[PDB]
């Protein structure tokens, strides 16, 4: 018997639109091994491919943010610790539980990262020329 689970996160960017990538690392602490990165585009929900567990029992993950490609930002350096507690429900079906926290938090919390622009943006093209009715002279 086995059960899947899908640890999501997400990215919010300053400026809505703001398409620049940015890349997330899940972390094992019972292997000490990295089992994936993924890159989001600006920002964004996203969750890392499924783990799969096939055994009851208790594993710890930290999931980070890794430096910002783009040096224009600082990436955002909150860790967050992730537990996933597999084992039976009331009518004995398998089932994972998953808890995150910010390292160093008593109180869960959604993993959430926001990184700054450090900065200013580039100029916009000149806009064009207005698409709506000019004022009455």
């Amino acid at each position: 018997s086995t059960v899947q689970t899908s640890i999501s996160v997400e990215n919010v960017l300053e400026r809505a639109g703001d398409s620049t990538p940015f890349s997330v690392a899940l972390e094992s602490i019972d292997a000490m091994k990295t089992i994936e990165e993924i890159t989001i585009a600006g920002s964004g929900k996203a969750s890392f491919s499924p783990l799969t567990f096939t055994t009851v029992g208790q594993y710890t993950y930290r999931v980070y943010q890794k430096p910002s490609q783009n040096k224009d930002y600082q990436a955002d350096t909150t860790v967050f610790d992730v537990l996933v507690y597999v084992t039976y429900d009331e009518d004995g079906t398998l089932v994972a539980k998953v808890i995150s926290r910010r390292a160093g938090d008593e109180e869960k919390s959604a993993i959430t990262f926001k990184p700054k622009r450090l900065v200013k943006p580039i100029p916009p093209r000149q806009p064009d020329f207005p698409k709506t009715p000019l004022p009455l002279a």
